[PDB]
């Protein structure tokens, strides 16, 4: 089928793409570097197997990919930003309203922009990449953790009302996920190079180690098989095990 | 001590401002309608107990309250919003970013105007009153619910920081909370006076009835008194055990 | 590889044993009927790529399947229960000991006889089939529901010190799954049959049906196959969307 | 009104016992030292504001208390269990079924007693002490946690029901709430004096500090009031806002 997957250079978007198009797909891919030609190029070049589009905008997009390949049945929102570990106090407002833009208005206005040739012909699938944190939040990062968990919820609650129509919609949030050159979240220096930060993720994750592409990869794909569509409504917590809570004195 | 009730005529907000004010503090309390000096005075002689403020932004409301009563130790951010039931296509990003703006960034900028002086005492809580939607999912409520869900998380997270300063953070979410004559939410015409919305509190509610401000106001004078800072970061689901689930055929 | 999935004529062991089967895993059968053996042979002639077992208790079940086929890769507990519907107060002490020894005692008995084995090469995959029920409790079904909720959190516990010796651990709760011709929760009569129990379904469930054998299966084998170990801990809602609230009067 | 306090010496038991009895309620007290007529006459001399119980067994218990002291409206079922850490292969069967005896069996048995009495003049609350282990597990620890979220389901299952007998259930999962002399979970000693606990408590916290009896006693009380019935189904997080999760190399 045909699939949509958003600032693909970062955080899940090339394990999704990348898997997505050895399972068939023909894979439209959203990036912000694709707004210069020399750099939808460069990309188109390298991965063959992808469609890179210039376009920029929800609406713009969806309608773009629709008049390309005819239809867009399955949506992987990668949505990313970058916060700053802050106390509340020493954000500013418009910190917390960037974050909601890139992390909760933007998937919105895609589901919004697609839904109802969806909806029509009674088939697809959404997929928002959120995040983990929800689960475990870490003190001074507010304003991110709570716009993923608003994330979270947004696929939740949609999967309700578009399950009627043969929808699923999942919320797939990662933690300490190999981002490898991108520097959304965890590339490969310092997260596998550096000691200190090897012996970090040893210790605050149950596989003591980093989820790979693949894996997350993996499980877009798999979800936009229509092999589980029951699974509608899920969050996903590809975390590996995270977190691992300290123990009592004297224990190792 | 000093208080402060956000859109006090609203949701939580009378409830709230009652009892703490039996409780023996001192309460500022926010309303749009107090922009109008015949409203703030014509509330002012109803509620000679209340003191109610002018100053509608953030900063604004927190200076004014700290100028004429020393501090701010209780924020009480009873959030409000004015949702449509929408199918995920038919509403406009903008009904997206407007429920987000009312129901996270106000709570969010409230904190971060008042943390300050909160954490150099080492002394303070703060309340949001957001919503248990998030608990519980009705189809078409995309937007409410997920900002809901935001508020509620931003509480959490924000519990893990400011504890250090001996500042707990909570989120009461309710439903089916009276809320008398504001119609933000559950109005007495028709909640308590028509049957068929009489007897849909009683299906899905496990007390079968609506909720009191009587006893929202009695759980934030509860978490305000400082008799139980423990529990902070804490989400109460104040929704007398909703849902309750329809079960299978032929059962009573 | 080699796995074991328990109960296998019910709830979703066929759905678990077939399409493990298809993925080329050897499938070693457990069901409290094998313990005939004119039952076992039945099956092993119509099910010949499955191998049936005569053992019952988890100990020899384990050390059977092991000698037989040199080690237990997969364990699919497939946990089942008869309970019934009643008030607390009508129950009996030991309704609830049977529920627990059933649901919670058996899936941890089977772990703690075959960990060993695989903590020592560092290899294999546990999963448990539990219940939606915990996330969305009916009235008057306490023992079920609270039995299954502590095997929902057995699993996630054991995701924690698993993880550091390579085995990932899942829980999968599933609620409104077709059960073919077995009577554990849903079978095609009168599930698919009767008027009055298609439209329950309808009802409470997101995507309007029950789930299939097949996509639990399907789940089951993805898990398995290792492609996403890092989704370890997860517990996953196999339920279609369920449950669908009740919303307010005039909304269809 | 009269409330029963199981295992009074430990875990929530004095915090529970004490503010009941502050609050004007008669506290019928259960402890298995009590079985002693010298433990439970020294018990009765010290704290002459309680009622200390010799009764062991849940019927007995519950039969006691209603004919010495009219009828029973609160039931604090205050669960112990003392636990070792282990691997789940190290584990004996057995402990697991003690773990489960304890801490769901028998706060079952015991609403399982109580239940049909407050049905009939429809009012009681009940509350069960359990844990907040189940939030935020520790490796090694699958019995005791996986029971205590058992019980935790239990509560909230049973408001569903007794909900329409206007009868609130609740459950307080505590963590770090300070036991003083009773070495169920946090004694005085050494979690107040030894540098090493008092520092691990630091760590894991929020609030950087154990939970107080007090505290834990005056939700208990706030619950038992009536005050506020509409939280009914809750589980109270009274953990100081553990876990704490550790953050990145070199952030403070
Ligand atoms: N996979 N992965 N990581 C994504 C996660 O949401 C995240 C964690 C930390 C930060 N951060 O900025 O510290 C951002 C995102
Ligand atoms: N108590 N109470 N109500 C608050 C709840 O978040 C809510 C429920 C329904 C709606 N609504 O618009 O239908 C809005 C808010
Ligand atoms: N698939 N599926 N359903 C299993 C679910 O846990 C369940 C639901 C209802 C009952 N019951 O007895 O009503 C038992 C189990
Ligand atoms: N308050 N408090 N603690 C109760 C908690 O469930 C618990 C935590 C640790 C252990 N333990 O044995 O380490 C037992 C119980």
């Amino acid at each position: 089928s045909t699939a949509i997957v958003t600032n693909v250079k970062h955080f899940g978007g090339m394990g999704s793409a990348l898997r997505l198009s050895e399972a068939g797909h023909t894979v439209a891919c959203h990036d912000e570097s694709f707004k210069q030609k020399d750099e939808l190029e460069a990309f188109a070049e390298t991965y063959p197997q992808l469609k890179p589009m210039s376009e920029q905008e929800p609406a713009e997009l969806i309608e773009a990919v629709t008049s390309a390949y005819g239809q867009v049945d399955v949506l992987v929102s990668n949505d990313i930003f970058a916060p700053e570990f802050q106390p509340i106090d020493k954000y500013a407002v418009e910190d917390y309203r960037g974050a909601v833009e890139a992390l909760q208005i933007r998937p919105f206005a895609l589901v919004n922009a697609v839904a109802s040739q969806m909806k029509k012909r009674k088939s697809g699938h959404i997929i928002f990449i959120t995040s983990a944190t929800p689960f475990g939040p870490w003190k001074e990062l507010s304003t991110y953790t709570s716009a993923r968990a608003g994330a979270c919820t947004l696929a939740n609650a949609l999967s309700k009302e578009l399950g009627e129509y043969n929808i699923p919609v999942f919320a797939i949030g990662p933690n300490y996920l190999h981002s490898e050159d991108s520097p959304y979240f965890y590339p490969t220096e310092p997260w596998k190079t550096n000691p200190e930060h090897v012996a970090h993720v040893k210790k605050v994750t149950a596989l003591q180690r980093l989820g790979t592409q693949k894996e997350l990869g993996e499980l877009v794909a798999f979800l936009a098989s229509g092999s589980c569509d029951y699974l509608t409504g899920q969050v996903f917590w590809l975390a590996g095990g995270f977190p691992m809570i300290e123990r009592w004195p004297g224990m190792p």
